[PDB]
């Protein structure tokens, strides 16, 4: 597509940078506020690197009594068992329990 980006009607959060291997500016227009630049388009830009450095380490405890696995006893960190993961082979179901933080693991029967 056309590289019609601009430092004015950008997206405050991403540091607009140029393909030449050099930075430019940051979005002057936040996806929050309105804007009326009307100039637009700047081939200088390539994209805009939005800083985060914390995207990872969040899913971690994505275990749950609902969408877990039918075979393990999804148990909670509180030192108490919750229930078995009710996620059957190709199970059409998804509770608000998606990645239950309150859980800890899923203790399956050690045969």
């Amino acid at each position: 597509d056309r590289i019609c980006t601009n430092c004015c009607a950008g997206t405050k959060g991403c540091k607009y940078f140029s393909d030449d291997g050099t930075f430019v500016c940051e979005g002057e227009s936040d996806p929050r506020n309105p804007k009326a630049c009307t100039l637009n388009c700047d081939p200088r830009i390539a994209y805009g690197v939005c800083p985060r450095s914390e995207e990872k380490k969040n899913d971690r405890i994505c275990t749950n009594c609902c969408a877990g696995t039918k075979g393990c006893k999804y148990f909670s960190d509180d030192g108490t068992f919750v229930c078995e993961g009710e996620s059957d082979p190709r199970n059409p179901k998804a509770c608000p329990r998606n990645c239950d933080p309150r859980i800890a693991y899923g203790i399956c029967p050690l045969a």
